[PDB]
């Protein structure tokens, strides 16, 4: 199944876990046939934190991002791990945050504080 | 030529003003050619943005990565054909820590479409 993303190439291959309006655990094979290919930029983390938090919401628009730290170099070979977390979500002003943090063997790679969404 | 970036592609088509130590304008013709996507990804905004900063520490003096960004803000979306006009500012210096800071916007026939408060640069 497949829903919204403006990138073209969707960051998920697999939801592991996930609970409705609350959080949302998925993951990420970085092959050395990606689309974008070496190194996975950390702005294509943010990208893959963006769809995950994406996908447990479900139109939702990326209006913008918050507290974000790279912390490690993703690398073909690599295993992205993801959780987001519906922080606040707005039937009003129709915006939702969700923070969300990228793992590679258990160890932070990414941590984002706040990712904000917008409907329509 | 030079630059450092993880991400396969330069998103600046060409640096038409530079003031070391201080600022950058940059512009990108968005066209239907590239590999992103049809919309530009706003994370790719803050890609174009980080590169045309990263050109600029380049030339303050010293390899930069990307560590950090905050405060970004997608005001409106930016379509093929629609020409990028962004600017970076040099926030600090601290590389005491080696450690960069730029301030960036973008523009899309002179409206804001992209701000991002603080991008970090750092170490190797």
């Amino acid at each position: 199944k497949i829903l919204p993303h403006r990138y073209p190439f969707l960051l998920v291959d697999k939801v592991i876990y996930m609970q409705p309006n609350k959080t949302i655990i998925g993951l990420k094979q970085v092959s050395t046939n990606e689309p974008f290919f070496q190194i996975m930029p950390g702005v294509l983390q943010i990208e893959a934190l963006a769809q995950l938090a994406g996908i447990l919401c479900l139109l939702f628009l990326f209006a913008g991002v918050d507290g974000v730290r790279w912390k490690k170099p993703v690398l073909p070979g690599d295993t992205l791990t993801m959780q987001a977390n519906l922080i606040s979500f707005k039937s009003s002003l129709g915006i939702a945050k969700l923070s969300g943090v990228g793992y590679v063997n258990g160890k932070v790679v990414i941590n984002i504080s706040e990712m904000t969404f917008a409907l329509s």
